[PDB]
């Protein structure tokens, strides 16, 4: 079963890690926390395709469903990391319909999608009979992070491969014209984020959402959002190493 | 300058960094942090040497010294981390004077020791002036950790061509048949620990010790402790990350 | 020479190896077999860009023309494996004319393609006299693996740059709504097979064909298929070590 | 709990993979075959420290025991595989009770042992009460490849902290002036293997053998060795792909 | 500061390395030399992302700007190196005014481009004041290598978000169908690369060129060229290894 | 046949590469130059294990002898670097004759030495009749780089296992208190290097020397010196990197 489906056919959110170092070790010690899932950085962080593969075992291990934020909704980049067990795919800029069929198409075997045959990690983990099961297996989320994607969100949500949206915050508050700070106040994206979330539950698809800090991701949980990444590992790293630098001090 | 012998020429302790985790961008970022060191450990990390050559790299130019715990100590092994950048060696389980005097063999060049001529990146960093200053540009500290290294402490601290000494506390406390925990406070560990920076300070040598909290490295500065590591990375990220979880799941 | 155009140029097929374990050991081992090229699967693998290059080295030393069959037919992509000594290309998922053509203006310098100037690799094997020769050095292969692709299967045929086709047969039972099986019996899949030769051959273009074991390839052979290619390593290694263990535990 | 520890405990022996190639894919897919371990090889394989860490992550989510058989009997690269989830060592060329000794010193901590603690991933694997069952967590053979071996092996046995002895026989029949044939049956080699099974068996200490064919490990297994591996996935993969070679070029 | 802007500033042209060959030893060693930038070739190399992100730290270091000439003008790609800190980008096979536009969207963030938000390395190296001056710490030059590129020069360079073109010679040659030899005298090749100088001079834009010696990258400085690379590493490695050979042979 | 003990059987010298820089399309390019060997430097360089393996690939298809010097005189780094294809040994600081014992022990299979039997690519490059040939197809060279080297030479030399000697003249230079210049000419280092290669032929050995220029490599050639390297790929890319930024920058 994919724990982050499981975790929704409960009716219950999930809570995810958020990985831009490359490695297995931390990929598996955040796996074993509470934690339902674990997403991989492609996009801004050094972990090219070679760096991945085994980040994915390791976080399978520890007991969390691997999921990949990819550099770029393309189908075939999308396609291999499935078939290297990453059950979990979050696309970057999704902007209209076609660009959200572009990502559904990837996701799903013929006749639903165009997803090339050779699940090589997958047919290990789920035997003989996973073609049959192979859609319910895989999470697809189309980022929203654009004005053309929050104007587009109603046509992005009736595209019927994907399982929602995951919002980014912070391209969504660069592109509206503020500061591209985590966990913003700015009341312009609190009110699109919102409205982001309303159409989603409204089109009956899941929400999520990036969180810089555990007291906003709490507040995403309160307010309904289906999947919550909480937070950076280098973030996390950073914030802890200065608090352990300044506690050595007596800073 | 080594920055390390510069925080001692100017009589005031040094603040590393540890590094259990692979990769160079948390290297940076942390050596970018208020660290006059950071170590990367190859002893209990899935760090090899091919890992290890572009973190060095990473440190210097976040602007802290490169240092490694090595896995043993083996003289080629250590020569090999100096030609690839490594300004500080602390070498694991030196328990002897022989021991210790195949540390300083390492470190310095002849008539001084028996270091191989082949300083790929110390040139590139000092220039043509290396050779005249070469022993002043590494840092050579001997690990502490056993109660035959405890027993043997001043025919260890008489050898010449180290800086001085490296209290493994978790593995003293483990040889000497109580728990390995981290910053432990059992009597006769806190006793032997004490002891050794007596010894040091006596004999005109460095003292050093590892930490897993910044309050305990605190403590060890006041103690008069002149290089104090604080805290392997892994373990400040896993309780970073299991505090932003237990916000996110409060009521 | 390339020894599958060698093959060919003689009257007579080749038979190639199928890699989608990465490593240079087994590649070699192969190559140094009884066929005549070896392919390296970078769509259904963990295979990056880094490890291919290698790959390519150890199959040319082995005696074997060095095959890739990419993640997906990028121009861009192609280029740099040609660059770094792939001296056949595969290209999965060719649809239409147009796609077909996309491969072709990859393979060949201008005025016959675009390709772009810089080949690091083949000018090493080739020598100052490369450029004269650069297109008969390489051999193309569009993938057959869909309804659309066997429907335009006639104006695929009519582009100059490629050789012929490369029949992938699951992803053609898979999109025919038949089990995706390797060497399948499914009568309408073999129907469209033996189509795709006759139309190949009627066109004076080369056809070749994916099997899972050494009888299928056999009679694939006999039905007078260009291109063999018998079978993946990693089905090869499983099914050797099930026997294995079945021989050693008496089942 | 030791999945090869549970065999010994359940009154069974134990049949391993050996794997000579490097990569995560063909190690995951062997372990999840009906083998109870998986031992990698780092002496006769081109697998350095660096492709080993995540093949053992592989063969854990498997469902076999990750084993190693290293480069050379030495204490610290032993430490570092055991903290990298190494749970089985396999030490070549042990030819003393000295030799033993050192095995032994590297696979306890103290009082049994000398074993540096950092133990990252069996911490994650055991938790929080790792250290109480350290020892049985991991399994200990010195390998008998010589006559020196063989004439020590009495010394080699009475030795508290090694499990056992692993035969190597090519090596052993090598040392002895006869080919280093694979599954050899020198008269000579057998009288020497029988004997060293019988003398660990009289000293109540487990007895392992290198097996090259399932038919062997079979013969191995009847007669009373406690852990057999069958066979490498080169020469499995090596003779699979010369046998469809075969059967595609026949008439 | 990016020291090619720097350079540029001060009315003064940038004279910068080319590297085909991975690792960070001659990455950092050559950037040390008299060189303003040093740009990894990522188009006509065996250098993967996984192997460019170490060099440009090692770049960096030895004071020079890492650069990067791409595979393709892919705007996700692009983005992704960026955020690894290479502060320069030269896309190759640039033909029209749109792909000018395409490479022009990923150097800048909204509104000037599409830019994705997460520096990692560039917030590391310029802080928190790094969105207000992100466009100036980036250099873009758009590749001109074909008659189309030559034909749509002012169409080219009348796009804001690019600093100006960067002249491929061989791959101009080839397409104008002359011999694609680096440092040319072919009169027709030329006199293209001075109308393209002069047209990029006249829209008040930079022009660079690829020099293969020392003596031709001199010409181009005379004749005003704002960017001078020579020579590629691992021509100058081959012409002095040959040169090292006929001197001890005493050829 | 190994190429080097062709050019010896053929009463002439041999001149090799050596290479500090990882990566194959180096190593293969200079391997095609007119070289007999290409040495790699696993000692004075940032190549681990896992880099050199496809380096050795590299240069056997370029067609010259692979060469390793070793960080240490390790007889297991050594045999697992013979099992990986390298054809030629020089190992570092071989001071006595029971060191250089140690050395001939890991060359030979026994009876000769207790070489341990897998060998993965020399079985694959000779075939089924090496173990015949497999002394013939290795060549072993004790580095001379120490007084304590210089006065055991009689002792060294006297070791069967061993072709013969290879001189490290700065790292000699330096044992003995003088600079460490490359190509040096103190002429207490000329009047030793002078007397072991005297020794070495008066012992029917070969002398080999290490050179840092060709007009160097030239007068050992002409002084009989067997096996003669030049120059460091770093050194030649860095010298000419120089004179072509000297050429470009001239008035
Ligand atoms: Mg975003
Ligand atoms: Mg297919
Ligand atoms: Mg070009």
């Amino acid at each position: 079963h994919n724990k982050v489906r499981t975790c929704w056919n409960e009716g219950r959110p999930a809570l995810a890690g958020w990985l831009q170092l490359p490695g297995t070790l931390h990929a598996e010690a955040l796996a074993r926390l509470d934690y339902d899932a674990v997403v991989i950085d492609m996009q801004h962080s050094p972990i090219d395709f070679g760096q991945v593969a085994p980040m994915l075992i390791a976080i399978e291990l520890g007991g969390a469903e691997p999921f990949v934020r990819t550099q770029v909704n393309d189908p075939s980049d999308i396609m291999k990391l499935l078939d290297a067990g990453a059950y979990g795919i979050i696309a970057p800029m999704v902007n209209t319909r076609a660009e959200a069929q572009t990502l559904a198409s990837a996701l799903h075997y013929s006749p639903r999608g165009l997803r090339a045959f050779g699940p090589r990690r997958p047919s290990l983990r789920y035997g003989s009979g996973y073609l049959a099961q192979a859609s319910e297996t895989v999470v697809g989320l189309a980022m929203i992070e654009t004005r053309e994607a929050l104007a587009n969100i109603d046509e992005i949500l009736s595209v019927d491969g994907i399982d929602g949206v995951f919002i980014g915050p912070t391209d969504l508050a660069l592109d509206l014209g503020h500061a591209p700070l985590v966990d913003t106040e700015e009341a312009e994206v609190v009110s699109a984020i919102a409205h982001v979330r309303e159409r989603a539950h409204a089109a009956g698809k899941r929400v999520g959402i990036f969180c810089g800090s555990g007291g906003f991701a709490r507040v995403k949980l309160a307010e309904g959002f289906d999947f919550v990444t909480a937070a950076p590992d280098l973030a996390m790293l950073s914030a802890a190493a200065r608090q352990v630098i300044a506690d050595a001090r007596a800073l």
